[PDB]
C-alpha cells in the first residue's frame, strides 16, 4: 500500500530537499565524509533522466547550494565530479537554460573545464556544450565568453587523456542534438568523444544502445557532411568503424 | 547521467537510512511537523510492493524506532496512520515474518486495533490479518494472543464506520488473495474484502479494472459458494459482486 493516488512524485521532491539540506549542513561544518559522498550520488542519480527532479533541484536553491560547496572543497574531486555530473544532468534540460546563465555558475566551471582531472573536466565540458549547443542569442551571458569557451572546449578535450569508468548512461538521446551543431565544433567534439569512450569500455552495453537508438544516422551523417572539422569528424569515423 | 551502471539501489537504501536518522532525530526533539509526516509518508511508499525496502528497514533498527514513535506520540493520529502503514507492507512479506513475532510489537498492534479512528485501526487490522494468516505453526509468540486477536480484529471491522476519504491507495490487490482463502480465519477475510469493497466503492474507476484484471472475481466467487463461510465475509463478498454483476 502507499500513502495516496500521486504520492510518489511528492515523495521524490521531500526527499531532493533533505538530501539538499544534508549538503548544506556537511558544507558548513566543512566535513567531507562519507554521507556527503552519497549524498551528491543519490542526487545526482536522481537528477538522471527527471527534467521534474532537476526543475526542482533549481528551485530548492540548489545551484547556489552546489556554487558553495565546489567553493569550499576546491580540493576534492570525486566531490566536484558529483556536483559537476548533476550540474551536466541539469544542462541536459532546454527550459531550464535560463537558469544556468548565471556569472558565478559559468566563471566556475570555465574554471574546471581545465582541470587536469578528465574525470572532473568531463561534465565541465558537458556543460559547456550544452549550453553553447543552445544557440546565440538563447546565450544571455557576455557574448565574448562564449566565443572565448567554444575554442577553450574544443582545445581541452583534445588534450584529454583516456581515463580508466567516468559514467553512465541510459540513453544517448541527449547526445543527438549536439552531434548536429557545425556552427559549434567543441560541441560535437564533446559529443562523439563521449560517445566514444563510453563505447569503447563498455561495448556490448553502449554500442547496441547506440544503435537501437539511432546513432549510426547522425555519426553517418557528420561523415558526409564533407566542411565539418576534422577532429570531430576523425572521432566519428573512428566510431562508425568500431560498428562498422 | 549517473554514477557507474546499476548504481541506485545503493542510493535507494542510503535514502532509507538517512529518512530513519530523521525520524530519530524528530522523536528526540519530540516535534510533531511537517518534515516527520513527509519522511513518515516517504518511508511508507519506499517500503511499497518492495521486500528489500522492507528488509533494509528492519535492518536498520527500523521497527524499534517506529515503536519509539507510537509511544512518544500517543494521540497523533497521522503520525500512528504512516507508522501502521508502512508496518502493514512489512506484514506482507513473507520471509519477514519472524521479524515481527515480537510482544512489544504487537502489543502495539493489537491497542491499535481499538482506536475510535478507522485510519488508524485499518493498519492495525491488516497487520494483524496478514500475520495471523501463515498458520497457527508460523507465530512464534502465544497463542492465546493469537486466538484472542483474531476473535477482535474479527469484532473490529464490524464496528467501523464508512471512511470520508479514500483511506489508502494500493498498485495491486495480489496480497489480498491469499487472505481471501483462509476459510479457517473469518477475521483475515473480513478485513480483505472489506479493504476491497473500500477501494472499490471509493474509487471505482482505479480499483474495479484492477481486481477484475488481477483475477479477484474467483477468491470471490469461491467465497461466493462456498458452503460454511461467515455471514459477514459473505455479505460483503456478494455485495462486492453485484456491484460489477
Amino acid at each position: 500500500a502507499f500513502l495516496h493516488v500521486g504520492a510518489q512524485l511528492g515523495t521524490e521532491l521531500f526527499i531532493v530537499r533533505q538530501l539538499l539540506q544534508i549538503v548544506k549542513q556537511k558544507t558548513n561544518q566543512n566535513s567531507v565524509d562519507t554521507t556527503l559522498k552519497f549524498t551528491l550520488s543519490a542526487l545526482w542519480n536522481l537528477t538522471d533522466e527527471s527534467p521534474t527532479t532537476c526543475r526542482h533541484f533549481i528551485e530548492n536553491q540548489g545551484l547556489e547550494l552546489f556554487m558553495r560547496v565546489l567553493e569550499s572543497f576546491p580540493t576534492e574531486s570525486s566531490i566536484q565530479q558529483k556536483v559537476l555530473g548533476l550540474l551536466n544532468n541539469i544542462a541536459e534540460v532546454q527550459e531550464l537554460h535560463s537558469e544556468l546563465m548565471w556569472k558565478d555558475f559559468i566563471d566556475h566551471i570555465s574554471s574546471l573545464l581545465h582541470s587536469v582531472e578528465v574525470e572532473v573536466s568531463y561534465f565541465a565540458a558537458g556543460i559547456i556544450a550544452h549550453l553553447i549547443s543552445r544557440g546565440e542569442q538563447a546565450w544571455t551571458l557576455s557574448r565574448s565568453q562564449r566565443n572565448s569557451l567554444l575554442d577553450d572546449l574544443h582545445s581541452a578535450i583534445l588534450k584529454w587523456p583516456t581515463p580508466e569508468e567516468m559514467v553512465a548512461y541510459r540513453s544517448f538521446n541527449p547526445f543527438f542534438p549536439l552531434l548536429g551543431c557545425f556552427t559549434t565544433p567543441g560541441v560535437q567534439l564533446w559529443a562523439v568523444w563521449a560517445m566514444q569512450h563510453v563505447c569503447s569500455k563498455n561495448p556490448s552495453r553502449y554500442c547496441s544502445m547506440l544503435i537501437e537508438e539511432g546513432g549510426l544516422q547522425h555519426l553517418y551523417n557528420i561523415k558526409d557532411h564533407e566542411h565539418t572539422d576534422p577532429h570531430v569528424q576523425q572521432i566519428a569515423v573512428a566510431i562508425l568503424d568500431s560498428l562498422e
